């Protein structure tokens, strides 16, 4: 599924994404844009064969299995294609184990580089929330 902008905004508000460990709708919205451009089917192979999976490119190398990343980690215990659901609740469950890990958002490498210390308010302009 590819969610718009403030369809992806309420989802992840009714989720309790909002200001989930302080960070505010409009940088979990900016982080997905930028990761997966809304869509629930993005993947990408990493260097390592690591795979990112969903809205948020949560990676088989440590949050998710997908039986070919090997000696990798399931620490949100779950199969990675669920991360792929047009639902967003396994993403959004699995977003918020990784977002307290230690480093908060910039787990998020496109988050980083991308929405952190931008006007990412922007990105939930015009929503009904
Ligand atoms: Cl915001
Ligand atoms: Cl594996
Ligand atoms: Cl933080
Ligand atoms: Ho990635
Ligand atoms: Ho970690
Ligand atoms: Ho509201
Ligand atoms: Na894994």
């Amino acid at each position: 599924k590819v969610f718009g902008r403030c369809e992806l905004a309420a989802a992840m508000k009714r989720h309790g994404l909002d200001n989930y460990r302080g960070y505010s709708l409009g940088n979990w919205v900016c982080a997905a844009k930028f990761e997966s451009n809304f869509n629930t089917q993005a993947t990408n192979r990493n260097t390592d064969g690591s795979t990112d999976y969903g809205i948020l490119q949560i990676n088989s190398r440590w949050w998710c299995n997908d039986g070919r990343t090997p000696g990798s980690r399931n620490l949100c215990n779950i199969p990675c294609s669920a991360l792929l659901s047009s639902d967003i609740t396994a993403s959004v469950n699995c977003a918020k184990k990784i977002v307290s890990d230690g480093n908060g958002m910039n787990a998020w490498v496109a988050w980083r580089n991308r929405c952190k210390g931008t006007d990412v308010q922007a990105w939930i302009r015009g929503c009904r929330l």
